[PDB]
């Protein structure tokens, strides 16, 4: 059994984003809108249900150990359930939370090399933490083979290598290295089942198709439904494109790839406070649904039992 | 009218503490214990109510933001209640915050050149955030003298240099200078009200006294209410004349200090949560109360009408 718990289903700024007074940021404020407030991305996994490898460190990382009782055991007056923490880029909504664990360091932190030298550099949360305790002792993912953290034994990470989008603050934002963002494949290696995790997805080659058919559970990006969703909200310029996600709608969408995994459990998380699948009322949150689509939500739990 | 509203009043970890089984986090936990849940200290001034300045940045800063209405004026789509930012310290738990407001860049921060060089060199928040539409716009604190911002134009800031208690990632926390560390004195020019904010404090002079006595409201340091109080819960080694506090209980004491002030407001703020004040049935408590000194709590609201 592989447990996994959405701890933040929100995009950077999570919904409502706390400067955004878009149709859903104020129909949530105003209460005029039937939706349910998230905290930005991050999901917990276990083999056992007792130690919890984190992946992602969200800013709301205090708030969302909270909520969810197996962090907190309690076996000891200083104890935690995170036990290792994955880290899939260097963007501020998936490390800063980091700086949040300082009291319970050191931490078996596993990131790329690319990540590592954000994480040094630019964002340098190696160096600081470092004079907490140990810090974090970085654990190399290295861009093939897989890897398996001593806690959760029985869990085997295949990372692969996703179309870079690095950091504004990161020294190669404008040279882009493979390594800098990736999407994970799990698998329990007592009953095979598989999760296919990839929170920011920007392009899908043939390649990338050809392991989602081997996954059981499809956990991908769920930031937009249009590519300019940030100009009909009237609260960007960016486009998804441009910050590399896929938007649901569209050729090439999202909802245009899931449509080839029947068989598959299939989970949108990482959705932006703009998104009109947070509004449940609303028909792209209908059609979502009717495709056979979840949206993440914070506190929503996945049970992967079996391999079909 | 000065508008002083807590945002935040644990100290560093808030409360409960992720990590910490103590008989304060633990009894919160258990549901045995009558307390309050806090997040870390930050509070907001104003002289009118709509235009805001934040001291300090906590991690928790999208929560203290939220319960809060003024913060979301929803003047515009995209809009907020900060118009600026005032650091007293490079500490982790005062300027995190900075980076869960990337989204509203940029904004006027106002620092130390300590803090500065510090938010510039091992936690690089100045660097980081120009990538984000301009970023952080320093104004500097100079060590003498006085500041008016913009935005509460009857807002008199009149900073002071109290013991330097550099951060662990600091550059120089092995070589303190003036400027680590500041309390302030602020003043409504409309009324001379004065407040005395200082929730570091871990030394007191007597011409830090001085001013004391010209002040209407005393918000200061609430860490612990023993100096080895860490040991006692068994949670810690640190004591706090180590981390820079002045307990409130013992000889110099902050309950001490306090009892020379009668005629002054007193809360007791950036509490930890080790604190058996936090405890509203505990006998520290009671004692707090019988001297006429109040516990901050989140979501305070301190009215500041005249002086006297
Ligand atoms: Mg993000
Ligand atoms: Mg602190
Ligand atoms: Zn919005
Ligand atoms: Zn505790």
């Amino acid at each position: 059994m592989m447990y996994i718990q959405v701890l933040g289903s929100a995009a950077g700024g999570g919904f409502p984003q706390w400067n955004c007074n878009c149709v859903n940021c104020k129909g949530y404020r105003d209460g005029t809108l039937k939706a349910t407030a998230r905290t930005q991305s991050s999901i917990a996994l276990s083999d056992d249900g007792v130690h919890w490898i984190l992946c992602n460190a969200s800013p709301d990382i205090r708030a969302q150990l909270q909520a969810f009782a197996p962090m907190q055991p309690a076996r000891a007056l200083r104890d935690t359930g995170i036990n290792a923490i994955v880290l899939l880029d260097s963007q501020i909504d998936h490390t800063t939370g980091l700086l949040s664990l300082r009291e319970g360091c050191p931490h078996q932190v596993w990131c790329t090399d690319m990540v590592h030298q954000d994480l040094t550099t630019g964002f340098p949360l190696f160096n600081m933490l470092s004079h907490w305790n140990g810090g974090l002792q970085w654990n190399r993912i290295e861009l093939e083979g897989s890897f398996v953290i001593d806690a959760c034994p029985n869990l085997k990470f295949t990372p692969f290598p996703l179309r870079s989008a690095a950091p504004p603050y990161s020294p190669h934002r404008f040279d882009p290295h493979p390594g800098d963002n990736l999407g994970l494949m799990v698998e329990d290696t007592r009953t095979g089942g598989k999760l296919f995790y990839a929170p920011g997805l920007g392009q899908v080659d043939e390649k990338l198709l050809a392991m989602m058919h081997g996954a059981d559970c499809l956990l991908v990006d769920g930031t937009l439904w249009e590519d300019d969703e940030m100009q009909r909200r009237g609260v960007g310029t960016r486009t998804g494109r441009e910050m590399g996600h896929l938007a649901q709608n569209g050729p090439g969408g999202t909802l245009e790839v899931l449509d080839g995994f029947p068989r598959q459990r299939k989970v949108l998380i990482h959705i932006n406070n703009t998104n009109p699948i947070l509004d449940e009322n609303s028909p792209e949150r209908a059609e979502v649904l009717r495709r056979g689509v979840e949206v993440a939500f914070d506190g929503m739990s996945i049970e992967l039992l079996e391999h079909h």
